[PDB]
């Protein structure tokens, strides 16, 4: 029994999940067990991973283009995954997140931040990640931060349940 397959209602739901390389995004995709990850290379050096099961679709790429903006406009949910143990690159994660949120095509996207790798000893917790990313500053933005360990699965249901509920009841 796959807990994610009935988590997104029955209407079309499109989610874009991005983040710096090594944040844990591909790990999350596999954990959903929603089918084969299809990799496309729309242009050399731009790798896109897609998972689709019935009404739910995840699109994934690393950050850090015209095609990006066409992916944006159809995006209802935006997930930003961050390596909570990588203090050296947390500011870079912030700048990439803020760059995406400045895009008009994502103006109405609901934002879920996965503060990933919470299993590691010296990982910043979700409150610290919230402050380092400046999420309290966000304007006209429906956002949530969820502590996760993608390799164990902890937190993934909780975050996606929050996001799905927001998308289905608004
Ligand atoms: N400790 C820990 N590691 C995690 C967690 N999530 C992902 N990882 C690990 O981090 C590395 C990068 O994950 P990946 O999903 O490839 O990230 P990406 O797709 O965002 O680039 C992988 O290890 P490798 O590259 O070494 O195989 C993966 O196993 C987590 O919650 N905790
Ligand atoms: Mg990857």
């Amino acid at each position: 029994a796959n807990k994610f397959k009935g988590l997104f209602g029955k209407k079309e739901m499109r989610i874009l999940m991005v983040g710096l390389d090594a944040a844990g995004k591909t790990t999350i995709l596999y954990k959903l067990k929603l089918g084969e990850i299809v990799t496309t290379i729309p242009t050399i050096g731009f790798n896109v991973e897609t998972v689709e099961y019935k009404n739910i679709s995840f699109t994934v790429w690393d950050v850090g283009r015209p095609l990006w903006r066409h992916y944006f406009q159809n995006t209802q949910g935006l997930i930003f995954v961050v390596d909570s143990n990588d203090r050296e690159r947390v500011n870079e994660a912030r700048e990439e997140l803020m760059r995406m949120l400045a895009e008009d095509e994502l103006r109405d996207a609901v934002l879920l931040v996965f503060a990933n790798k919470q299993d590691l000893p010296n990982a910043m917790n979700a409150a610290e990640i919230t402050d380092k990313l400046g999420l309290h500053s966000l304007r006209h933005r429906n956002w949530y931060i969820q502590a996760t360990c993608a390799t164990s699965g902890d937190g993934l249901y909780e975050g996606l349940d929050w996001l799905s509920n927001q998308l289905r009841n608004q």
